[PDB]
């Protein structure tokens, strides 16, 4: 997991010309003020008018510099009815979270040696789930109203590997002959899928 | 931080006669069922009729065996008006959390080389805070109704070192001559403090 | 990464009734013999007559018990002409590898904050590549003869999340309405994809 | 624990205008000289004429730049007769130490799930003790002459959270209503305690 | 082991005047190009016309900046007939490797509590070995033609402590009276050994 | 470094038939008694009437079960006049230590990329030194009376790789043709060296 901190605080210096290191350099401690350990960025719902029908509001180190070196971050995800936070992976963190409003089908997938088992259930207000680092998972709003969840991670920068977007809409996209071989369908089907993700999100 | 996992899942075997290891041994994977990655233990408010005026509902590995080896846990804390989650430390984890209802004065204290600085603010619904591993911190309900927060940690077993209870009500209590020297007050004052914590909580 | 070792050697006890822990318990050191630090399991090519046209020969702790606690493993991957080791992720390890024979298009994909960038090139005998933990990647045999590579990981059990198989052929498969929403295509297309992975591999 | 080193040596650059990172940047290796792996800072006793009756002489990375990245530090603590190194916590390290002269009552406190157990004994010359990261502990000179101990930590910067000073004399102090609720005594008692720590140490 | 990465990529900035940190600072991500995850440095055999009769071709972070923060590296070692990669230690990594051509006697030595056991066998093409961090080991070409192996490590900078060269040819060499006491032979024998390593390699 | 602890205490179960894991299983916490965090094993000097002229008194987890999982250990080393703690390596820990009595030449050696630099000085009572994990180092008593030092490590089981004993007296010894090639001397010289270490210490 993230390297442990070597002092109490180390607020990220996010200036575009800052020297680059693993993670982030820190602003001078003397200059951090009083408020770096607090945020209000998750107070409002994200805009669910997206192709997925969900919206992630990030609270990782990029959005909350006071988390730098501390080995934690958060996010909020809002869902339109029938919206999905699509199959995805966090490459660098375990996730733990709670549904706050509505009803979400939450699915978590084992790796090959676990038989690619799918564990899923309908998670309601106050109920929680845990997703091991690197494993594919999704949420789907099965309710008829807006749902949201609040999640936390054991990294300052868990990363998101969105499976559909990466598979079909990477920069630039994976070669069609790779995808036809991998997906066991003809070029036309792969081309249809790519056309859905050609817009970068 | 907690050792990284060496497989997808490793549900804690919490049987009283289980062999003991760092953390917990795991139940046979073949026998875990479908539901170990989920919990509903935080759906209900804790009982705030306590001397502190707060109640912690734990969701660490002892309460959620499916978190074993995954490097995360959660808790809910409910507060009566004027209730406090008193100055305390988590010896093995950074904490990250959100106020869900009400208004909480949240205070976080730097260590000696940080001048023992106190950072505090009133945290309201949807607002968040982060507390580095090992640092003293508290919350106090400044509202006139019940408040609660939901918190997460980057350990399966963060630990709680309650400062008042440990200082005055440990098992058995710290010697009075140690406390008079350390607190710079006479025996009578130390004896008064001990009398408040003689009941073990 | 994997927990560091706390002694020189700790050969995995892979008996089916062994107590379960994070990773593996160890056989009594006194009884390990001379040969646990060696293997010959990668001397022979895997069978490439598979739907993917590739075959992975594993040398993780399950196949090489002497690697237990040491934070490393290996594998060999053989490729028929036009064969692919399809888009996949190792949830718990960085991979580093070398092409030994033939010509492989090797592609490595950044996460969302890296713009899902695809980095790819044709890798020939003696040439190497590195794949950060948790990131999607693939190889495709662009040559007209059999190719193989030998790879190593900084985990005893890196895991494999095969993207096509997990997305369409998990146990049981992800719900069609989740996949239609996530992939932005009609049910018929999702059903076609599922039919290709209904056999478990 | 502290991040492992990625090279042999990395002597801390402690210049006030140095770029800030987790831990410390390093001076150019070419310029470190011969003597960075050695110190003589603990050769002399600290001044025990303090309110606590003890004096800590630090040998962390701030005082010994050659320890930077190496995951270790030291300190010496000297005690007047009846002096205490008061209840405190090291947020980022386990401590291991030896009494060198005199007789010290050494107390170590478990966390809540350990029942806040107090383990204590009189430790004499050559005898040792170990204090897990984050746990409250103290020493008290029970002898009639000066005592000292030498301690080591598995961090370059373990931190010190002094319980009395932080509880009553932080910068600025914890609110009286928080302390009256937490300590179960009236304002007058809290005000008396604060008056003892108003001087910053 | 090496600190985990806190982002996808962090290509090492190896400029001689770069600020120094544990490991390496990184070049601006925006400027890394496409090719940093690939190398061709191990395509050619090293020059075995050396006193050892072996040649190490390094592929650590100094030679492959794209490995920075990723916790892995590689090397190739080529051997003349009768050549040795002499008893040595990697202070910061476990090694895992495969013989590619020829026949190598590979020996791995336990530490004191393992009775300094020597485990050795003749390793041929395709066969593998694993060497725990910090343990002494060697390879010796027992064949009549050139051999080579390709090895990987779970560090970006494993380090090499060559035992003969360090014992007899360090900068400056270990004092003769230290070596006579340690090796239980007279000065003349130590002086003979030093004369063989006076050239720095 | 050693895996972090997942609870307050975990006293090692050192029974010969205990299940084996990375490190040690723990005795039931309920049964540990009061005294596991303390030891008196270093109160007395070791017997310096040895070929080296030094004696190591170990206080690792094998000798101090209460250190299990806590990431620290200690040792005492006593030296006859002219005695040496010979060139050796700790494979799994950084060492930090203090001379308590007498005068010791302490030498610490960089790895290859550090030019195999030797850093050495005469260390007297109260003076300290630090030795990075995996690096060769030695001490030599330059005084005319007995010296001793007390050292600590950031591992519960640092290991000791004694260079002379391992090079010449391993179990069984390294082949003579390996040593003649590696040491650049004739068989007779290697045979002389082996004869000095044929007794196992
Ligand atoms: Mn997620
Ligand atoms: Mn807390
Ligand atoms: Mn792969
Ligand atoms: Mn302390
Ligand atoms: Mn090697
Ligand atoms: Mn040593």
């Amino acid at each position: 997991s993230d390297p442990d901190p070597l002092q109490d605080f180390c607020v990220a210096d996010l200036d575009g010309k800052a020297v680059s290191v693993n993670g982030h350099t820190c602003k001078p401690m003397s200059e951090a003020g009083d408020d770096f350990l607090f945020s209000s960025k998750l107070t409002k719902a994200g805009n669910t008018s997206t192709p997925n029908g969900s919206a992630v509001t990030e609270l990782d180190v990029a959005e909350w510099p006071g988390t730098n070196t501390l080995g934690v971050s958060m996010a909020r995800v809002d869902f339109a009815p029938g919206g999905t936070n699509p199959p995805h992976i966090h490459p660098r963190a375990t996730e733990i979270g709670m549904v706050m409003k509505g009803e979400l089908l939450v699915g978590i997938l084992g790796s090959l040696d676990s038989g690619n088992k799918l564990y899923s259930r309908v998670v309601r207000a106050g109920e929680t789930f845990v997703i091991p680092r690197g494993l594919m998972h999704f949420q789907f709003n099965v309710g008829k109203t807006e749902a949201y969840m609040v999640v936390s991670f054991n990294s300052q920068n868990p990363g998101i590997v969105f499976v559909p977007l990466t598979l079909f809409g990477s920069d630039p996209p994976i070669p069609t002959p790779v995808l036809t071989k991998a997906l066991r369908v003809e070029a036309g089907v792969v081309e249809l899928l790519k056309s859905k993700f050609a817009g970068g999100s």
